[PDB]
């Protein structure tokens, strides 16, 4: 009785916390999607053609002015949008506009790239890409992603804003539960988004984790009563329907039973 | 009691985040137009609508046009995107070719935002007659080559658009939120949204009851029902949300 209602309340006060993370977080992400709307719109992106610079061999092809105007139109939006990791646009015959702008990029074919067949998948849908790594830079990246038409055919290529997990840490790394507690985003296919306490875990499956995670991985909504980390925890698993992703709260025993 | 003080703070708070994240987008797609060509770029030939019939059309404002036609096509939750210059000019969307007497150096944004040079800030909540809206601009006073500053860029939310978004917003079980201005002016009353840009003190029955309360607990009747409310003050967008639930479900 008196443990169930301090169960029952960790529940309810975590998940009434935790859906209006899940809402800060698409309203984050409508922002981005609505963006890569308006740059999909673009008459330099809609109406591309096939002239933009190719990265696949050893050097760059040469830079046309529409090139230049394009990636000028990406960087001016960056700017104005420094959560933003990259904004760019991948086209059916292999050329690429980015920025940040790498002029010296090599062996980039960006029709083989997890972002773009997710979005070729998707076409005509603004969508997100799982969880993906870009070693360049050596970043984690979710993009938001469209397949448009061009000149070059229907699809003709694939409009891409990136953020890192950092960003996505930031919102994440707020929510304190208790004293103790902490909130950890993982894709549904198990992949980790972000665990704030133990960031050495980002970008690994949670059903791969030690130290009791992979019990986690079991549960698809609600509370679970298990030990983690050599402690007695409580657990609720929140699935964000519209995110495609779960948000878990995590507690200590402990501090619910006191 | 104490416990639904501290209990819907903590989803507050998170309400808060969220419409912060909301208007920073916003912030960000002004800080976009402030800085692009036709804009940055723009000199003495747009139209001018303050007097009975607007003057022509010129081809750099068809292009100022259609870039903020093109913005807000991609943004529906804008309700317009506009720019108003020191020689009394201006570019809207969605456009009106008709309108007359109007000069947008008069206006409430943009005064607001020659008041924070520098800044992208938000103006407090405006009457715009023409399509009988409230709205909150987001605007930044900026330079051209009429001056610097030279003009005034500002993308508007309705009172209506915001009113859809905290209408969604659950507190408690079956609670909700209002968003007021510091000085009384009701911002969203989502289940009696006649009350939006009226004075909380004025609507009479509980709601007079809230006016009075800076921060903190609040118990009610509002409506003929005993309720519990939280005034949980915004130091980023400088409004109050008051968190309502009614007593009924807090015991
Ligand atoms: O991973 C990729 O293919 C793109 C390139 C810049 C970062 N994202
Ligand atoms: O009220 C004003 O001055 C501007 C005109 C369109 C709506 N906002
Ligand atoms: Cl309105």
């Amino acid at each position: 009785n008196l443990r169930d209602k301090a169960t029952s309340d960790f529940v309810d006060s975590s998940g009434r916390e935790i859906r209006q993370v899940d809402n800060a977080m698409q309203l984050f992400f409508d922002g981005i999607t609505q963006n890569v709307n308006y740059i999909a719109a673009h008459p330099l992106i809609a109406g591309a053609g096939d002239d933009f610079r190719n990265y696949m061999g050893a050097v760059a092809t040469a830079q046309s002015e529409n090139d230049k105007q394009a990636t000028e139109l990406f960087a001016s939006i960056a700017k104005a949008h420094p959560a933003y990791s990259y904004v760019s646009y991948g086209l059916i015959n292999g050329s690429y506009i980015m920025t940040p702008e790498d002029p010296k990029m090599s062996n980039y074919d960006p029709r083989v790239r997890p972002w773009y067949k997710t979005a070729m998948a998707n076409a005509g849908k603004t969508v997100r890409s799982d969880a993906y790594y870009w070693a360049n830079d050596d970043a984690v990246l979710v993009s938001t992603i469209r397949a448009i038409p061009n000149k070059l055919g229907n699809p003709g290529g694939v409009v891409n804003i990136d953020v890192s997990l950092k960003q996505l840490t930031n919102i994440v790394k707020q929510i304190k539960l208790g004293e103790s507690g902490y909130l950890m985003l993982m894709e549904k296919n198990g992949t980790v988004l972000v665990d704030p306490k133990q960031p050495e875990h980002n970008f690994k499956k949670l059903g791969e984790l030690g130290d009791g995670f992979a019990e986690l991985a079991k549960t698809g909504s609600g509370l679970v009563e298990l030990t983690l980390n050599g402690e007695r925890y409580m657990a609720n698993v929140y699935p964000s329907e519209q995110l495609g992703w779960n948000f878990i709260g995590l507690i200590k025993q402990d501090e619910v039973m006191a």
